[PDB]
């Protein structure tokens, strides 16, 4: 179940990087096993540096459910959310976060050294009440191999 | 220069709460004393909780300049940017943030305790690089007054 939606997010990351919409990142917002939004990074397509997978997914889910809170929903992120996207997940009142890969896997292929203190519990001012699960096992392995596969696809 | 655009961000906050767009928060993005974007909170207008004033100004400025980085621009925020908007400011690579009122002013009237460590200098993983100026004197008084003036004329979020 967690595996299913995290896998869908990984596939979204691959789809988005293939169509040039943005980086290899995907997010899926679900409401009691019903998928509300299935998105990926749209930074290049939208010319929007805020259009990460999770922000895009939140925007879609909110417009679709006609409310600015997603407290009955859960978000699946193929990669550990950034400071911006974790702030967005907090503001959206999403009740649970499941992320597949560590930020270090994206930093390994050259992404910003940009990690959210509130997610890792290393803040003085910003804390978090949100349920956070780092995926393990098969889903985590699949999620982490995304960045090396993407770097290989564009090496030459 | 600073006071002008800070006052414009505050005016955007007032205009946004009056027309019910969202909360008393404004943002103004400038490129060498030329406004490229002037925005306020649109969370209620757009049904988008990410549509704070700063994120809205970033989206609009990036559409106006046709690029995803604003390295040659500065941003003026009526209130201290939250973690989400400060992360957005980092991703946008704005070279300078000037902000009006400390976040405690917004919290006192009913908003969440939701403060950016990397802005206040207490970040471990998120380390900013941009110049950050907190307003003093008249700009500080104006931005602080925003929250008493608009105490309950808007829908909390
Ligand atoms: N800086 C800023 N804070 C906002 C905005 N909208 C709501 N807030 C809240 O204001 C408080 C102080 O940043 C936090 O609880 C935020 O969630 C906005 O548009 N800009
Ligand atoms: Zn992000
Ligand atoms: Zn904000």
């Amino acid at each position: 179940s967690d595996h299913k939606f995290l896998t869908q997010a990984v596939e979204e990351a691959y789809k988005g990087v293939d169509c040039g919409d943005g980086g290899p990142f995907g997010a899926v917002i679900v409401h009691n096993n019903e998928v509300v939004a299935s998105c990926h990074n749209m930074v290049l397509k939208y010319t929007d540096p805020t259009a990460h997978a999770e922000v895009t997914a939140i925007r879609e889910a909110c417009k679709k459910l006609n409310k600015i809170e997603l407290s009955e929903c859960e978000i699946y992120a193929s990669c550990e959310p950034c400071p911006m996207c974790f702030g967005a997940i907090h503001l959206s009142r999403l009740k649970r976060l499941v992320y597949g890969a560590k930020a270090e896997a994206a930093i390994a292929i050259g992404f910003d050294d940009f990690i959210a203190d509130a997610l890792r519990g290393t803040g003085v001012y910003q804390k978090s009440s949100l349920e956070i699960k780092k995926a393990d096992g098969n889903g985590a392995a699949i999620a982490e191999q995304v960045f090396q596969n993407t770097k290989e696809k564009f090496r030459l």
